[PDB]
């Protein structure tokens, strides 16, 4: 059977979204440079080491779904200069997202998280994303363009034996889910900096860590239309951090008003006809 | 033909949502007391007098749809004690919204606005709400439960001659929109404090002001599932105002995390497994 299409972030930029739209998945080789991966890893390191189990009893909003051997840390902007500067302003990411979401309008970050899987982390069941947070998405017509997409960026090697993600190609177009089987999957074998791009309808799962020694880490960036509420909030991010960002990054984090693609769009998160950023006199690109 | 069903806010509470679900519209008599209407009117008065045309050239997010004789002012919490206290904690509103949105989960305010129509304001074309802000809603399956509803609360008399709202009963279930005609409408004749309740699929329009003397005013409260982004932002509302609110009102204004109805819900606007309100040590019901 056919493998996940592989594309250049440098040369094949216009081909990436059409490839995902057709096949449900694509690998973007060198989506992030090794320099960015390195800085990103350094910056998030301590925060993933301190992270408790997904369903820690201390938590207000425990995640009862992820395995106990998963450490997920979101709201990365205050943690990581590399994230808030380099990845939030990624030319490749923005071309793909504008290609993907043009029918709907503005898009933003639903969740940017670093996920680290401990050695011996088990395979997840095959699933579609968004079903534990956005029940609305299940009620969309089958030809509705994808309302969110997920960049699964390797921050360490993804191998068959260490739990590289499985996808079922074409499954983003499936309505009958009885052919759902691990027999139908292929793997996203990836180097650090490569990214697996899927839609919210692509059937996929984390793989089984079978070595007992390897710790796999990824940066998962769920980008979605600005009409859907983010899984994560940047409301508590300090204003000096927000004001150091580009206007585009501020929009991505919910620190700007948003626009739909309707011809006479009336906007989202507006304040009596004016934007958040105008109203609050929000500055941009102020060095820290 | 049949008129809009009329219901008591006091006695018929459990019947209101079932009535709207069936007919697409209902009138809730005395939804707000005359005392609340009075205080609300006093408090918003100056702000509607200062409001420029919907598409004022000074505006970041001009509304090119509403007539030039419309004054709409949203983000009412900092303007009105009556709004932020009495209407945001309305027992009737919350019973209806929990009835309406239980399949999806938490709901919040998409927009709370005072609309005032000048004398001679023309009839709006027949329409469904949400199409200039949430293109996603058009892609929902026809049996998808309503994802937003709109309380059109009379703040002055609604009469046939002064432009009382038109609705087409049953039109929330229409898929073919070729029977759309003013011939198919009935009017929401209402006293101050009464409310017309419609869904996002109910076909309706503002009426023609034919007297040349009467100024009609309403409070429009679009309540929607917390998975959809509000038309308006409360990000710039001062913290002392927010901290004077009940926890429920804070949630309604986007100053709290939110939950979906998925069995193992992972939540919306969360911060690494904890809520906004826990993270920011947000107080509630602190008198000003
Ligand atoms: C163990 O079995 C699972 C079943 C389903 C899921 C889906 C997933 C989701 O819908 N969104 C994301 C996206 C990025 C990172 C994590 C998640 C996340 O928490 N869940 C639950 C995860 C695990
Ligand atoms: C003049 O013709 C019109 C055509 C359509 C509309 C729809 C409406 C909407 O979708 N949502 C609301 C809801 C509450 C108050 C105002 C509005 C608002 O601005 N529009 C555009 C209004 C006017
Ligand atoms: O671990 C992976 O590679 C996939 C994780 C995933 O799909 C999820 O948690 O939603
Ligand atoms: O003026 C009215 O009564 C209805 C207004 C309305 O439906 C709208 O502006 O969306
Ligand atoms: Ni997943
Ligand atoms: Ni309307």
């Amino acid at each position: 059977k056919s493998q996940i299409p592989r594309l250049s972030a440098i040369n094949d930029l216009h081909k990436i979204w059409p490839t995902v739209e057709e096949h449900g998945a694509a690998i973007i080789e060198s989506f992030l440079s090794l320099d960015i991966v390195r800085r990103l890893n350094e910056e998030v390191d301590p925060f993933v080491k301190i992270e408790p189990i997904p369903a820690a009893k201390t938590k207000d909003h425990p995640n009862h779904v992820l395995s106990t051997t998963t450490r997920l840390v979101n709201v990365l902007a205050p943690i990581s200069k590399a994230y808030r500067e380099d990845v939030l302003n990624s030319k490749v990411l923005h071309r793909i997202c504008s290609d993907a979401f043009h029918v709907y309008g503005d898009y933003w970050v639903l969740m940017g998280a670093v996920m680290e899987l401990a050695p011996s982390n088990p395979a997840q069941p095959l699933h579609r994303d968004m079903r534990f947070s956005h029940p609305i998405v299940e009620y969309l017509k089958p030809d509705a363009p994808a309302t969110s997409i997920n960049f699964l960026v390797a921050l360490s090697p993804f191998t068959a034996e260490n739990g590289a993600t499985h996808v079922i190609l074409g499954s983003h177009k499936w309505q009958n889910l009885s052919n759902v089987s691990m027999d139908a999957t292929v793997r996203a074998l990836m180097n650090p900096g490569d990214a697996l791009l899927i839609t919210d309808s692509t059937i996929h799962c984390g793989g089984a860590e079978t070595t007992g020694t390897e710790t796999r880490r990824l940066l998962t960036i769920t980008m979605g239309i600005s009409q859907l509420t983010p899984l994560e909030s940047n409301l508590a991010v300090p204003r000096p951090v927000i004001e150091s960002l580009t206007p585009l990054a501020q929009r991505l984090l919910g620190w700007a008003s948003q626009r739909s693609a309707a011809p006479r769009d009336i906007g989202l998160l507006t304040i009596r006809g004016n934007s958040i950023e105008k109203t609050m006199n929000l500055k941009a690109e102020q060095p820290l």
